[PDB]
């Protein structure tokens, strides 16, 4: 029982996918540099901290994908897999029967340089609610000025205010 008002998710037609996507240049650790969402709010009493996410490329082209996130003074790990979509750089949920309420959830590359950046969008379905958010990846805890602005025009250009756009605080307890 509940009253939500949410952003509408915006047209998979807006969401660039990058060209000549490489699966294998994508693995490894990238720092959750920024993050923009229609279930993302900007909090001042406690503002968000930096997560990491790494992706390892299996046998079967899937990735394996741990965050870690430090909560209550402990190391958090959640693991779950991306499985290949229709094209290079898109991804659904492995498993989707296991999450309660889940009835979908995609994955796509926007953009990456694969050794410093990159920035992926995503989108759920959650007891009939549709949730998108845009992950800004670093390969270290800070990027430019330039990528961090190109982040906000893109996070504004699928309909997100300033206040559904946040960049969380580098912190070093379990991301490094
Ligand atoms: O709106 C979105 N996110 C921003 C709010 C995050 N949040 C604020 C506290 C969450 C703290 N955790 C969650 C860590 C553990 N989680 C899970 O065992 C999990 C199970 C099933 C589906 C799923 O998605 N998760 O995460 C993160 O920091 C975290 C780290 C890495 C990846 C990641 O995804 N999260 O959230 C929410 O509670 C929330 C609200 C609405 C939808 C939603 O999925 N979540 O998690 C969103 C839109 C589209 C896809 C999507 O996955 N997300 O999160
Ligand atoms: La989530």
């Amino acid at each position: 029982d509940s009253t939500s008002d949410l952003i509408p998710a915006p047209p998979l037609s807006k969401v660039p996918l990058q060209q000549n996507f490489q699966d294998n240049q994508f693995q490894g650790k990238w720092y959750v540099v920024g993050l923009a969402g229609n279930a993302i709010l900007r909090e001042d009493k406690d503002p968000q901290k930096m997560y990491a996410t790494i992706y390892e490329l299996k046998e079967d082209k899937s990735y394996n994908v741990t965050s870690v996130l430090f909560r209550k003074k402990k190391c958090d790990y959640w693991i779950r897999t991306f499985v290949p979509g229709s094209q290079p750089g898109e991804f659904t949920l492995g498993n989707i029967k296991s999450y309660p309420g889940l009835t979908s959830y995609l994955v796509r590359v926007v953009s990456t340089n694969y050794n410093q950046h990159a920035m992926v969008f995503f989108k759920k379905v959650s007891q009939n609610r549709e949730y998108f958010k845009i992950t800004l990846y670093g390969r270290t805890k800070e990027l430019t000025s330039e990528l961090k602005e190109n982040f906000i025009r893109f996070s504004k250009s699928l309909g997100l205010p300033e206040n559904h756009i946040v960049f969380p605080v580098p912190i070093d307890q379990c991301i490094d």
